[PDB]
C-alpha cells in the first residue's frame, strides 16, 4: 500500500553533487559503531562507475524544507567495488559516514535502524522515501509496502520488487522487513521500469553489501 508518512527521526532526504550535477535521494541512519552511518543506494553517492559524490547532505526528518535535527555532511562514502568500478545494479547499495554536527554524532541525535544481511528472499517489506518526481514534489516522506518477488525480466541482478508508486528521489530510501519504520533495514530503493513504474526494485543485501557496511560502520 502507498501512503503519506509523518517524518521518521532516522529516515532522511539527501541532497548531493555527483559528476558536477545536483541530485536528490533518500537514506536512513543505521546502527554502527561510529554512530554516524547512513544507508543509501550506490547511485546516490557514486557515478557507478566513477567518482564519489563531491558533496552529500543528509537531512533527518526533512519536511517542506525544515531540518529539525540539522543538516549533516558526509566525511566519507563507501560503495562496493562492483558498484564504484562496474556500476553493477546487483550491488546498488552504499553507506555514507557523517561528520559530527555541533559536537554530536548522528545516531545520538536521531537514533538508528538495525540491519540484516543474508536473509531470506521473498520477505514482506515497508519502504520509505522522499519521491521528487510527478506526482510527488520531494518535500515529504512517503511509503510503499508489499511482498518481495523477483524481477521477471532482468533477474540477473538478484534484486527484488514490491508494488510501489514512489518516483525519482525515493532512491536509496530504506526497506524495512515487516510493516514498520521501527524494523530492521534489509534493502534500499534502487530502480523501477520507467519514471512512474508501479514496482520498486531493491538489491539483495548479501555478503558483498555486508562487507561494505562493515568497513563503513567502523570508519
Amino acid at each position: 500500500v502507498n501512503q503519506s508518512e509523518t517524518p521518521v527521526k532516522h529516515i532522511g532526504k539527501i541532497f548531493f553533487t555527483l559528476g558536477g550535477s545536483n541530485y536528490v535521494c533518500s537514506g536512513n541512519s543505521v546502527t554502527a559503531a561510529n554512530k554516524s552511518t547512513v544507508s543509501t543506494a550506490g547511485h546516490c553517492l557514486n557515478e557507478g562507475p566513477g567518482a564519489y559524490a563531491t558533496n552529500f547532505i543528509f537531512v533527518p526528518a526533512y519536511l517542506n524544507g525544515a531540518a529539525p535535527y540539522g543538516k549533516w555532511t558526509a566525511k566519507a562514502l563507501y560503495a562496493p567495488t562492483q558498484w564504484a568500478s562496474n556500476g553493477n545494479m546487483q550491488y546498488d547499495t552504499a553507506f555514507a559516514v557523517m561528520n559530527t554536527l555541533n559536537g554530536q554524532k548522528l545516531a545520538d541525535v536521531v537514533g538508528s535502524s538495525g540491519v540484516q544481511f543474508n536473509a531470506a528472499r521473498g520477505l514482506s517489506y515497508k519502504s520509505f522515501g522522499y519521491p521528487a518526481a510527478s506526482p510527488f514534489n520531494g518535500e515529504s516522506l512517503k511509503s510503499c509496502s508489499g511482498t518481495a518477488t523477483n524481477d521477471p525480466y532482468n533477474p540477473q541482478f538478484a534484486t527484488q520488487g514490491i508494488p510501489c508508486n514512489m518516483t525519482g528521489g525515493s532512491s536509496g530510501g530504506p526497506w524495512f522487513i515487516g510493516n514498520s519504520s521501527s524494523g530492521y533495514q534489509n534493502s534500499v530503493n534502487s530502480y523501477g521500469y520507467g519514471s512512474n513504474s508501479s514496482t520498486m526494485y531493491g538489491p539483495y543485501w548479501g555478503t558483498v553489501i555486508q562487507s561494505t557496511y562493515n568497513t563503513a560502520a567502523a570508519s
